């Protein structure tokens, strides 16, 4: 490419397996998304929250489709597997797995950093740092907020407590 | 002081202890708002409460410190002691701190005034009822209300009663 | 913490020392800041100064605290010393303080950058680029800045000097 | 009197005495004044500044008459003596004169504080301390502060150190 340079093979392979965790991210969240809008499911609120992420992980996916064109990388696009599970409990279990999936997501960028560090690409670490690392730490965060307070509320009656959750925080 | 006028030594000093007192409690408050911040309390409402009484207590010790200035008094300063607690418990155990910490301001407060009166110092006394007596009083008096609520709240149980009056009433 | 990833205890302990670093220097402004103020100093635009500071540095602990809790630390607060002087002398003195403070202030900045350099942190070390490292070298270079006019000005008579230096900079 | 209610002839007496007292101060502070707009003086800021002065006075003297009526007493009017001095010297002697007269009206209104509180009058304890003791107290304390910066000032060059602090402070 006339226009690559400082970009090792190494970075633009990993590049491309992020995309695909992204996209099998969005592809998650839109499943988590649409279960919790089942008649029997029925949290509008729990179905909001995670069709957004759906969102956010295609549009991250993009970002670094958009990044590898830029370094003169070529984009090389995989299978995409379906979500881990077709039906998703609770809004607890919903959010203990988003969590899950979200550290995994959170290690492979960390990993893919240090690649950077190791392969001194200087452009990758401040491009991962700007729109990702800490997108990814505030999510977390949420997450874990999220959670701390669907756990103190489904105590005694997990019904009213998932009820009160969705109406009054989501 | 060129300017200074039926201002006691005595009054001066306890200015500036007062001026600590309020440094104090200012981080009190700051500590219980980064408590409840914290993702496995995650109480956004309590925490927005207590970090905006350690704004209050902050500019309530400016205050004095200015008016010090403005009778000709000497600003000294002395180490803040950090707050009693490094973890605060439930939204009901920090209400019942705030409230120990306010009556005790409260007192000092008082104790202030009255030294005033015994040293014949009007302008000290219509001082303090103008920017601190009546809105400790107010704030005290809030400090009650919540108390009463979060109270009648955790009852069977306290988990529900927690999410509730952070969401409805913080 | 459910949501702590790649966050060492050592950088936990070391954004607590910051903090502690933080509010000490904003103790210290707002020493600075009412002493310029007495009626027997009188120079306005030196507190206003000084004062703003203290502003700045409470927020930067506020901020350390805001992200120590987004990656699952524990806040843990010192008591905070008093400032290192009861009197500040002239602009002068106060400006030579003022960049030995903001300089011990970069340096452990530095050194908390470095450590999470050890710790492969990238989220702390963009954390501490972002909001910190540059904001410290720009008010380093005022700070400078004015050092070097109030001591041309600060030549044959101080006085006029002063009060020029204060009406006409600040 | 058909409405005097709680109001002793002492204080009756002494709010009269007070009235003669700004009345002499709004006298005092309009020949000062003037001075200064003479041609050879020519002092444009510090003339402004105590004419401004001498309509507080003023009003302060038809405020205390007004409070006089509204509490059943009777007005009687005195002699206003001259000024203390035609020629008022430098900004310097100026402030330091002022200074003295205000730190006169502030003892003034201390006293008449003093015997309300023996006479068991609140509504004039009030009174004093809304409109009067506080307003002494920060008048005195800008007086305070521009006397520290004229005689930083007229250090070595009187001459150029007058012209500046008519020019960049009043």
């Amino acid at each position: 490419s006339q226009i690559r340079q400082n970009y090792s093979t190494e970075v633009e392979a990993a590049v491309n397996r992020l995309v695909n965790l992204y996209l099998r991210a969005s592809y998650t969240y839109l499943s988590l998304g649409f279960y919790f809008d089942r008649d029997d499911v029925a949290l509008e609120g729990v179905c909001h929250f995670f069709r957004e992420l759906a969102e956010e992980k295609r549009e991250g996916a993009e970002r670094l489709l958009k990044m590898q064109n830029q370094r003169g990388g070529r984009a090389l696009f995989q299978d995409l597997q379906k979500p881990s599970q077709d039906e998703w409990g609770t809004t607890l279990d919903a959010m203990k797995a988003a969590i899950v999936l979200e550290k995994s997501l959170n290690q492979a960028l960390l990993d893919l950093h240090a690649l950077g560090s190791a392969q001194a690409d200087p452009h990758l670490c401040d491009f991962l740092e700007s729109h990702f690392l800490d997108e990814e730490v505030k999510l977390i965060k949420k997450m874990g907020d999220h959670l701390t307070n669907i756990q103190r509320l489904v105590g005694s009656q997990a019904g009213l407590g998932e009820y009160l959750f969705e109406r009054l925080t989501l």
